[PDB]
């Protein structure tokens, strides 16, 4: 079993290692809710590219209340995205739910793009 990095646990270590999302100490069997729902506020989201990038986000919602800030957050992280070109998705599908294999890749991309590659010189 769990014989190949599918993504959504290297994108739940990724984010933390960097210091966007909680490190919970108890081990998560399925990621692909708690992912889902992490990115689904887009508040996680706007704070990643943030770190990947300085200055990716003028301004994202830190606690949203209501859907009009969830959704705004989300948004401004592609604005963010657009600069990797990399594959992006709709606010829809990440706060809704409908299609999270988009979503998921969408960040796995963003994730190798930042890796550092050549250091010499």
């Amino acid at each position: 079993g769990s014989s190949g990095s599918s993504g959504e646990e290297q994108i739940v270590t990724w984010l933390i290692s960097l210091g966007v999302l909680e490190s919970p100490k108890k081990t998560i069997c399925d990621p692909e809710e708690f992912l889902k729902s992490s990115l689904k506020n887009g508040v996680v989201l706007c704070k990643l590219i943030n770190r990947l990038m300085p200055g990716s986000v003028e301004k994202f919602c830190l606690d949203p209340q209501t859907e009009a800030d969830c959704i705004n957050n989300i948004n401004d992280f592609l604005k963010g995205c657009a600069t990797l070109q990399v594959e992006i998705f709709d606010p829809d599908d990440l706060y809704s739910g409908v299609n999270f294999s988009k979503v998921l890749s969408t960040l796995l991309a963003v994730n190798k793009a930042t890796e550092s590659g050549p250091s010499s010189g």
